[PDB]
DNA sequence: CCTGACTCC
DNA sequence: ATAGGAGTCAGG
């Protein structure tokens, strides 16, 4: 039904200057993962190649690394990184079907070729899950079955390129793919493969001291409670707090009494056990996640951790970070912040450099809402609890939420919101207009033409409709800020390279960039990094970047 | 596997 | 009813 050559050796007709290429890595975490199969589709035909054969072939390897030999792929970053671990360089990726699908509509959650193919009623390819199976049942099938699947995926990519590119052009999103997301993919691949070095000696010492403190807090809690119980079970905790100790029930969820941090905080005037419990649950998360969980994913020989930045997941155009997540390392409490002392440069006499956008989404909003008062404050170039309120309000917090938030009266909360929109009447207008626009069009868009569809926005159900309306208010701002830092990464890399600096990116944290570099390059970076980030886009307001460097991530403040 | 914790932006 | 976007963990 689909002819292909199950090849024993690489031939010339496989090395054309345009091809759909499949380099199959079946493990979800592709760092140092096996490549199980290769497929090439071009004008000359369809081929399957065994990886041990192809990857040890000097012409095939040469062809992968040749930028002028153009490849169309699905999830090229997965392939590029897996190939780096195999010591092979991949260049010339001209079309990425995953990223194409993602821009057309991030809600499809497209995560295999079959799911992208569905968008264009192309069905001559199976889903990966159907071929490999699930969980403990997962496995690479017999070679002829595997070969047909990889070929069918290459065929699908080969025939789907033009239809996807055609639709992107119609949406005015083709430049967003080719000039932004695709180049970013290569940059992210570099960061992931580079990894971040960890001071395991220090992290393990922190872990030993944390275990002692946990024990102390745990016993204190039992004493206060008059009983032992599992503090980490909201159910058992609920019984202690609301049945044994008879504290007021302020909130319930579908499964029982709430013990959220917000609720516990409000119960502080009733019993001191709630403050101990909050402390215990912080310490316990530090241990389970940022000591134990982090140590489990350190590569022992190099002491490096290699995250995967998911570039086609969030509904707003942000990245996410997994296994481990390096975008949520503690910072707000000194006790947790000390985890950052364990993230260190990968070479001696190198340093960590961290730069952060000031008030990014408020500046973006000022530009898009063209609010004179707000654009004014930033032209005059004018706290953690305040920041949360600022963003709360512009993004549609209610009087109830703000009151519960600042533990103030609802009346007072409602007044505050009213005066906030008086200080910034353009913002208010922008938010009423953007909702009406979303209702009329069925989607909202960002500065660089990223899109999010909101089919729920005219629901008759109040809850459903309201959530969609708040997405209409937030997505263009959060998403526009995502566009800006992404452009900034691309320009920064180019500027680092031409100036032949050794500095390279390690992490992006939504509106921060983290690099490491030889100590000699700090003065140069102090100028180069903020300049490029600030000049990424030009808005009606200024972009402002704060920066710091130090011996460890902790000290880069 | 889901829920409800803690963590970040 | 009750700002938005994320991931990992232990418990059940
Ligand atoms: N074919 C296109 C055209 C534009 N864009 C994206 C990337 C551009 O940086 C952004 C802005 O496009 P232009 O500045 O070229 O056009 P406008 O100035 O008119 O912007 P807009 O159409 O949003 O008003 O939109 C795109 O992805 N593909
Ligand atoms: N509670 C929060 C925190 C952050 N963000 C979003 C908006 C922020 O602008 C962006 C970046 O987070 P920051 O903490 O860096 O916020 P700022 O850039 O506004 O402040 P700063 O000047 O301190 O960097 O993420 C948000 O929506 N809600
Ligand atoms: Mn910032």
């Amino acid at each position: 039904k689909m002819a292909f050559t199950l090849a024993d050796r690489v031939t010339e007709e496989m090395l054309a200057d345009k091809a759909a290429l499949v380099v199959e890595v079946v493990e979800e975490n592709y760092h140092d993962a096996p490549i199980v199969g290769i497929a090439v589709v071009n004008e000359h035909g369809r081929f399957f190649l065994r990886p041990e054969t192809a990857l040890a072939d000097p012409q095939f390897v040469a062809w992968l690394g040749d930028e002028t030999k153009k490849k169309s792929m699905f999830d090229s970053k997965r392939a590029a990184v897996a190939l780096k671990w195999k010591g092979i360089e991949l260049c010339g990726v001209s079309f990425d079907l995953l990223l194409a699908a993602y821009l057309l509509d991030p809600a499809q959650g497209v995560d295999d070729v079959a799911a992208a193919a569905k968008m264009k009623q192309y069905e001559a390819v199976r889903p990966d899950e159907a071929v490999y199976g699930k969980g403990a049942k997962r496995a690479v099938p017999d070679e002829p079955v595997l070969a047909e699947h990889l070929v069918r995926k290459a065929a699908a990519i080969w025939e789907l390129e033009r239809p996807f590119l055609d639709e992107l052009r119609r949406n005015e999103q083709d430049r967003l793919l080719v000039e932004l997301e695709q180049p970013l993919s290569s940059i992210l691949a570099e960061m992931e493969f580079a990894g971040v070095k960890v001071d395991t000696k220090r992290l393990e010492q922190m872990g030993k001291e944390l275990a002692e403190q946990l024990g102390t807090v745990e016993q204190r809690i039992y004493e206060l409670a008059g009983q032992e119980f599992n503090i980490n079970s909201p159910k058992q905790l609920g019984v202690i707090l609301f049945e044994k100790l008879q504290l007021p029930v302020l909130k319930k969820t579908k499964t029982g009494y709430s013990t959220s941090a917000d609720v516990l905080e409000k119960l502080a005037p009733y019993h001191e056990i709630v403050e101990n419990i909050l402390h215990y649950r912080q310490l316990g998360k530090l241990q389970s996640t940022y000591i134990e969980g982090l140590l489990k994913v350190v590569r022992p020989a190099t002491k490096k951790v290699h995250t995967i930045f998911n570039q086609a997941l969030t509904q707003t155009g942000r990245l996410s970070s997994t296994e481990p997540n390096l975008q949520n390392i503690p910072i707000r409490l000194e006790e947790g912040r000390k985890i950052r002392q364990a993230f260190v440069p990968s070479e001696s006499d190198w340093l960590i450099f961290a730069a952060d956008y000031s008030q990014i989404e408020l500046r973006v909003l000022a530009h898009i809402a063209e609010d004179d008062n707000l654009m004014e404050a930033f032209r005059r170039d004018l706290r953690r609890q305040a920041k949360a309120v600022n963003y709360g309000i512009v993004y549609g917090i209610s009087d109830y939420g703000l009151a519960q938030n600042l533990n103030i009266s609802r009346k007072e909360a409602a007044e505050f919101i009213e005066r906030y929109f008086e200080s910034f009447p353009g913002v208010k207008r922008y938010m009423e207009n953007i909702v009406q626009e979303a209702k009329q069009k069925g989607y909202v868009t960002t500065l660089l033409h990223r899109r999010r569809y909101l089919p729920d926005i005219t629901s008759r159900n109040f809850n459903v409709r309201s959530f969609a309306e708040r997405m209409a208010m937030n997505t263009p701002i959060q998403g526009s800020a995502a566009d800006i830092i992404k452009k900034a990464m691309i320009d920064l890399n180019a500027r680092l390279k031409e100036e032949r600096l050794q500095a390279h990116l390690l992490l992006q944290v939504h509106d921060e960039l983290i690099l490491e570099a030889p100590k000699e390059e700090m003065e140069r970076l102090c100028r180069l990094v903020p300049e490029v980030m600030e000049q990424a886009v030009t808005l009606r307001v200024p972009l402002k970047v704060d920066y710091h460097y130090g011996s460890t991530w902790y000290d880069a403040k």
